[PDB]
């Protein structure tokens, strides 16, 4: 048994719920929360604006810090760093940017990252100003993701939208 309440069951492992991914880390408190992340980890917008707002700077403060050691990430790669007050670690993922003109086919690579940690609280990767269709990035989670993932859509008739579409 886990703490997430009011999710609708999609298969074995995913769930998924209309939430703000922000006020859902405030209550939960999972162990860990994923960030749709840029390879720079500048978080000023979206599910990256909105988590960092919430951490008062401070994931942006961590993660310069990150980037000063360690370079920029690879489309499709991960690093963990704090939750900060959301949750115990987040998994900073970056998905492609279409509207960067970046390969959609990197998706899967993306949500491979899930596979190293037992549950996760997630948004959709790629979907929203990342540019891909998010019926897409559902499909592409199910079909790669194995552990237990919850995830979280901030648009309420996108969310209605999934689960009306899903296969
Ligand atoms: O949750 C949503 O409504 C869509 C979504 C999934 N991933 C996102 C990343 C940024 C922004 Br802005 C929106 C999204």
């Amino acid at each position: 048994v886990n703490s997430f309440s009011g999710y609708l069951k999609l298969t074995d492992n995913v769930y998924i719920k209309n939430a703000d991914i922000v006020e859902e880390a405030k209550k939960v408190k999972p162990t860990v929360v994923v960030n749709a992340a840029n390879v720079y980890l500048k978080h000023g917008g979206g599910v990256a604006g909105a988590l960092n707002k919430a951490t008062n700077n401070a994931m942006q403060v961590e993660s310069d810090d990150y980037i000063a050691t360690n370079g920029p990430l690879k489309v499709g790669g991960s690093c963990v760093l704090s939750g900060h007050n959301l949750a115990k670690h987040c998994l900073h993922v970056v998905g492609p940017n279409v509207n960067k003109g970046e390969d959609i086919q990197l998706l899967k690579s993306a949500y491979e990252n899930f596979n190293q940690h037992e549950v996760l609280l997630a948004p959709l990767l790629s979907a929203g100003i990342f540019g891909a269709d998010p019926i897409h990035s559902l499909r592409v989670c199910v079909d790669t993701v194995r552990t237990n993932v919850y995830l979280a859509v901030f648009d309420k008739n996108l969310y209605d939208k999934l689960v009306s579409s899903f296969l």
